[PDB]
């Protein structure tokens, strides 16, 4: 299991909409190892495939302990194909960062919790019923499937100011 | 000196721009020493006077200890018809909250450091240069003078939901 570069904007291949997978097997699940070892070694609590430069809807979670049938934290999570089958009206804002966009953190305004069905590391259907931390993670990972930076929620002068702060940063 | 009571969103009075106080006479220092015991009161680090319903270019400033020429705290100001004379282009995201959006707090990108004009309690011309949290209040001062609460630089999202939350709190 090895640790993969992470994709950082705005490299285009963050806007693009990643694929089904077709059929959960070894390729699938090594892919997955390799995430996470390079969530881990990134300090990070998700990470989504476009990250590591594969356009598949897979991610993974751990976001450790720090409504009844909710949890707070938890994982090791492989979710493939996930599909959000409930989620509450109720939003919350949180401090988030991104690995795809180092260094920089801000105000996000998501909903406080989700229920997702998914196809686990051997391909058998699941539901998670998140919220707090685990909630939040979840929905960061998705919108990352779908192209979907978190910059997107900000206004447009502080999402270039980052854009910026990062380039900057990469600048050779 | 008494203690004014805040202005808060969506109460239209914030977003009208302030006049120039055409003399620095007995009623305005009156007005800024109750400015000075409202702000302190409230435990804030500045305050502009259309925060407590007066629509004049007066705001004060107290920012505690915790570029040559500039300075990155100070106080007690009194900072009349400001102008700004000097402004960097090199901006800083620093989290902000407002007296009249309580309990809201948010990141705004602003620049690092500033030099304003200004008349002083006795009605004599000044420059004040600031960097670091001084320069940070002073521009949030100035934009309330201009009608400007810190909401309108965030996304129109986070914008409605602090709005509906200063709301909520102070529904009869
Ligand atoms: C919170 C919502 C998203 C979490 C997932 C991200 C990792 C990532 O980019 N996944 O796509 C992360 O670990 N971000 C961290 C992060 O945002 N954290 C970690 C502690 C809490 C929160 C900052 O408030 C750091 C590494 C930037
Ligand atoms: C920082 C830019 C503006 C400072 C002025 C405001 C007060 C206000 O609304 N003036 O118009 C303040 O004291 N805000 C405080 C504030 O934002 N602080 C105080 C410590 C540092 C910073 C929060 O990061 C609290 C009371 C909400
Ligand atoms: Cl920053
Ligand atoms: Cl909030
Ligand atoms: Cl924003
Ligand atoms: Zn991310
Ligand atoms: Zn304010």
């Amino acid at each position: 299991m090895s640790v993969l570069s992470i994709v950082t904007v705005p490299d285009k291949r963050l806007s693009l909409c990643s694929e089904e997978v077709e059929k959960v097997d070894q390729s699938i699940r090594k892919l997955v190892d390799d995430m996470f070892e390079t969530m881990h070694a990134n300090q990070g609590l998700g990470l989504a495939a476009v990250q590591v430069g594969v356009h598949k809807r897979i991610l993974v979670m751990n976001v450790p302990e720090e409504i009844e049938g909710y949890e707070l934290y938890g994982g090791p999570y492989c979710i493939i194909n996930p599909k959000i089958v409930d989620i509450s009206q109720e939003k919350v804002k949180l401090k988030e960062g991104c690995l795809s966009v180092p260094g920089y953190f801000d105000y996000i305004v998501r909903p406080q919790r989700i229920a997702v069905q998914y196809l686990d590391y051997n391909g058998n259907e699941c539901i998670i019923k998140a919220q707090g931390w685990l909630a939040r993670c979840l929905q960061h990972e998705i919108d990352h499937l779908n192209g979907t930076v978190f910059l997107k929620y900000l206004s447009k002068f502080k999402r270039d100011f980052a854009i910026e702060k990062v380039k900057k940063k990469e600048r050779t």
